[PDB]
């Protein structure tokens, strides 16, 4: 059979996720007529990576995030977000979104992690956020690199394109994983994780 993954960053929230064997929700759509459908540089359906953002508000659902984004859409709008129990596409990942400036947005697709408030939800929503990435890797036929430590690969915090690439300032996902006692790197390897359990290259939970 196929080796088990062997996890490149110590996680006791990513072992919770793997023992209790956690299943991400379907990816549903919710898509918006008027949103803006435009290519990324190399074209339509040529995405060259994701991006991890969160929402920097710990009052708000992920309805309440997704009203104020239809409204706002020509300001910011996003691929998907994520929370403990809900995996929703706002807008199809062959077209860009507008999400982290003008040199990202014509590169990477863009997910938003939702504040959750309990050990439990906030597990799910890694597990989630990371099931709709490695989903998004294999489909587009990407392989996941981190991009935090030297500005090339696949997987890029909002933070590392404000850093790297400019068009943007913001910091996220860093302070708000931190405030879970998680951190960026443990949700790289659980990406990683998944996407190879998605390859047949390791075992399944
Ligand atoms: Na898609
Ligand atoms: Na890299």
């Amino acid at each position: 059979s196929l080796p088990k993954y062997k996890p490149q960053v110590n996680s006791s929230i990513n072992d919770y996720i793997c023992k209790n064997n956690l299943k991400a929700p379907k990816i549903e759509e919710d898509y918006t007529s008027y949103f803006p459908k435009y290519a990324y540089r190399n074209g339509v359906g040529r995405p060259e990576g994701i991006v991890v953002h969160d929402t920097a508000n710990d009052r708000s659902t992920i309805n309440g995030e997704i009203s104020y984004m239809k409204n706002n859409y020509q300001n910011a709008f996003v691929h998907a977000f994520v929370d403990g129990d809900r995996i929703i596409e706002t807008a199809p990942t062959d077209y860009l979104s507008w999400g982290v400036g003008a040199v990202g947005n014509p590169r990477f697709i863009n997910v938003e992690i939702v504040h959750t408030h309990d050990y439990a939800s906030f597990a799910r929503s890694m597990n989630n956020y990371a099931d709709y990435a490695a989903t998004q890797l294999q489909y587009y036929g990407l392989k996941p690199d981190s991009a935090e430590y030297d500005g090339n690969g696949t997987v890029w915090t909002h933070y590392a394109v404000s850093k790297y690439l400019g068009g943007t300032d913001h910091a996220d996902p860093h302070g708000y994983l931190r405030s879970h006692n998680y951190s960026y790197d443990q949700l790289y390897d659980l990406i990683n994780e998944k996407y190879l359990i998605k390859m047949g290259k390791v075992a399944p939970w």
